[PDB]
């Protein structure tokens, strides 16, 4: 049965039907529902090979074509003898942005069609990894007028060890642990920044230390390499109004890049393909800076407004929470550097749902994660009932490589 | 290890096992291919095993399970349903299930305080005008002036053949909805049904925002009657903001009384289609969603102009700022009228203390994340960061059709 889609706000319904394209499973069954959970031969390669070849020349208009049986042919003829197949530049290309579509947890997909993408298969060290993620960054930056990208490095194969990059984004301030407990720099980089100094990274002190990265070429060893610094877009962060502010020192980066993600196109999986568009706001303002297990500055904020801190009732955190948002959008625009605030983002998801609709019948979407972390029912996803199953191709999570 | 549910806490970076989830009997809306969890809405020897499921859970939580007290209740179930095709809970049962009921209710973050509910038994309530009377004393009792008690009134259950208690109304209080010439709503918009009916059946409509609705009971069988609250047994909260010194002549008010009226509880098979309950709010409820929904009173634009911010551009979060003070006048109103109410902060915290307690007492807690997680502000309360699994347990709360 279809599943009765409901908008609260507007009274209005759809049906989806393209969630009846899922093969693959999620965390539900009919007795308990896990969708707020965070994490989880050839006969079967070969139906994956071919419903992806499927999908592409469907994308292209040119279904049944010579060109389209050939190429069937040319895949079935590669995984009989070898067990796997490659694919072609322009079906990468395709399957690089149709992932991205596919994903349930993004509310930038309005944009799913506009990503550059850079074909590093022909990539054979890590050296040869670094050079391409630095071409990646400077394009992907572009002096702050942010363009998505993605750098697809060789697939995984039978034989030999996957490449991979360790970081879980190219751009992440360490995390220091100290003896008494206490995290100097970003907590959820305890680990990396600790993987790094094994490695034989010189550390800093700093609460906002960029990491060097690390990169795996099959069976290797992984590699140290740190980022020029003049490739690494960094923000300072002010207020509009409260001179305070600067005076905390706070900053962000640019760029998010995402690259500890698997991508899986036809059935060939790419353990290393970084992606990267640019944030929306509340990523910064809210979860980096807010959770208590990140920088954790909420009360810092709520000293310096002078608010009522021995209270919930005050709304100390709202207000401070708010503030810091507010700060975050402010530098970025002074700055002149992509952002876009939650309220924007939700706006433009909405219209992203409404093309999808009329385009496949449906959207995968995962109202957790697309509802902002602050003034979520002041957005109009909160109000949006939404469907979520796994499309392929896929970003799925894969394990860290330690 | 463990073949139940894993669920972390991010935040501590604590991991459960939901065992509970296994004792789910009902279905709900999700499959391997697809989930629907963010979706609003969803006899014979098939009423005898869940008399003789919820009996097993009464002796249990009163620990005489297998004791002869436990296995003479069950076959006098079962002699009962075997001559009449239903059966009548004892009083402690009643009370038993209600609060399990509560306890069980996947959308309530209030459940902290599931053990403490005033069951008023009006299973021999057999008019409209009695209704009236229970659904009064009930108001008077879980008001208190202010000091506000959670309290349920339980009227006959559904019976075969026979028609149902009903109250047409979706809470004891609500304020009607006035559909315009220029099609817009005068009051608050999710009333306009509701408030057409009252009409429709002899009530004389006002025209303010705020004028509380009459009530709508049916006895069984009857036509519903229509009942005027006495004012001032309806308990309201003028609004005004600590320091924004406008914001009282912006004449808004809420009710401090949140009583469900339209759900059907179900005790081991048995239907309550009329048993309404009540509690007190979380200033989230009435600040952010009442009075900011778009489709509900709408006045963040009101509010956002005199405060004087910048409302034609998304990035000035306009909306952010006015919704905090909404919240914040809420909340101080609510304090200075000696009225309770609990913030999103205190309220998620006691949730997550709940969620501890059942853990250690069933190994597990039902919980609906997008219901749970208050709608501003979500990642500053602790359980934006904790996993949930829903699933539906009985005695429970249940939807059910409009009487209409
Ligand atoms: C263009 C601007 C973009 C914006 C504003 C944006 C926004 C977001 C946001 C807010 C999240 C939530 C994740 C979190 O809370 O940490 C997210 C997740 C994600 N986005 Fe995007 N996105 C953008 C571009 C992209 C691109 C280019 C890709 C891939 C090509 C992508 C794929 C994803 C995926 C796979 C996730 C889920 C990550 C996970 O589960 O850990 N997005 N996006
Ligand atoms: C003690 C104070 C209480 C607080 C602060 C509280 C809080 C809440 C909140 C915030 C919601 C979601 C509201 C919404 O979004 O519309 C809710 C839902 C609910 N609560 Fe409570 N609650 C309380 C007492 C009770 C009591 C006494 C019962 C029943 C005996 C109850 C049963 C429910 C049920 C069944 C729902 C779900 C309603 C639905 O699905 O539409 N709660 N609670
Ligand atoms: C492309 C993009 C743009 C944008 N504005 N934001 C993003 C999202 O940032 C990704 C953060 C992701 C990491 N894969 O989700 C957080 C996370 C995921 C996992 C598996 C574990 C963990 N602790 N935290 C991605
Ligand atoms: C007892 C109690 C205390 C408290 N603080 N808050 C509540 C919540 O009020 C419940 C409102 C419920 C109605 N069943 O949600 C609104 C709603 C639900 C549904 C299914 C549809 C709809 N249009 N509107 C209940
Ligand atoms: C447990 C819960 O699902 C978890 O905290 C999720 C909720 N929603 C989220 N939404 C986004 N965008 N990012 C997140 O990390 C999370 N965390
Ligand atoms: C689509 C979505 O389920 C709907 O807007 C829900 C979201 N979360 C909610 N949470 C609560 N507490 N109350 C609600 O009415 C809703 N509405
Ligand atoms: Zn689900």
């Amino acid at each position: 049965k279809f599943p009765r889609v409901k908008n609260w706000e507007l009274g209005s319904i759809t049906y989806d039907t393209l969630c009846a394209q899922s093969q693959q499973d999620g965390p539900c069954t009919p007795r308990r529902c896990l969708g707020s959970l965070v994490l989880p031969p050839a006969e079967q390669l070969l139906s994956q090979a071919r419903d992806f070849i499927n999908q592409y020349y469907s994308s292209i208009k040119r279904s049944g074509s010579q060109a389209h049986e050939e190429r069937l042919q040319e895949v079935e003829a590669e995984v009989a003898s070898t067990g796997t197949y490659h694919l072609r530049e322009s079906e990468l290309v395709f399957g690089a942005k149709q992932a991205w579509r596919n994903a349930p947890r993004c509310v930038g997909r309005i944009q799913w069609g506009k990503l550059q993408v850079f074909d590093a298969r022909d990539c054979s060290s890590a050296q040869e990894m670094f050079t391409y993620i630095c071409n990646h960054i400077k394009y992907a930056t572009n002096r702050g007028n942010l363009r998505s990208a993605i750098t697809v490095f060789p697939q995984r194969a039978p034989g030999r060890g996957d490449f991979r990059i360790w970081n879980s984004q190219l751009v992440r301030y360490a995390g220091y642990r100290q003896q008494d407990g206490s995290v100097r720099g970003d907590p959820a980089n305890v680990e990396i920044t600790e993987l790094c100094i094994q490695h034989g990274w010189t550390p800093g002190n700093g609460r906002f230390d960029v990491l060097p990265l690390l990169l795996q070429a099959p069976d290797e060893a992984p590699e140290l390499f740190v980022l020029p610094p003049e490739l690494v877009l960094e923000v300072p962060l002010e207020h509009p109004t409260l001179e305070w502010f600067a005076a905390l020192g706070l900053r962000w980066y640019a760029l998010p890049a995402v690259s500890n993600m698997l991508l899986e196109i036809g059935g060939l999986e790419f353990s290393a393909a970084p992606f990267s568009g640019w944030y929306m706001s509340t990523e910064i303002g809210t979860r980096n800076l807010c959770d208590p297990h990140r920088y954790n500055i909420l009360e810092d904020v709520a000293v310096c407004m002078d608010l009522d801190t021995r209270t919930t009732s005050s709304l100390w955190k709202d207000k401070a929470a708010v503030e810091i948002n507010l700060a975050v959008l402010h530098s970025f625009q002074l700055a002149k550097v992509t952002i876009v605030d939650h309220h924007a983002a939700t706006v433009s998801f909405m219209k992203h749902l409404d093309n999808e609709q009329k385009a496949r019948g449906g959207c995968p979407a995962d109202w957790a994660w697309i509802v902002p972390p602050i003034s979520g029912s002041l957005t109009p996803v909160f109000h949006q009932e939404m469907v979520n199953y796994i499309l392929s191709p896929a970003f799925r999570y894969q394990p860290d490589p330690w």
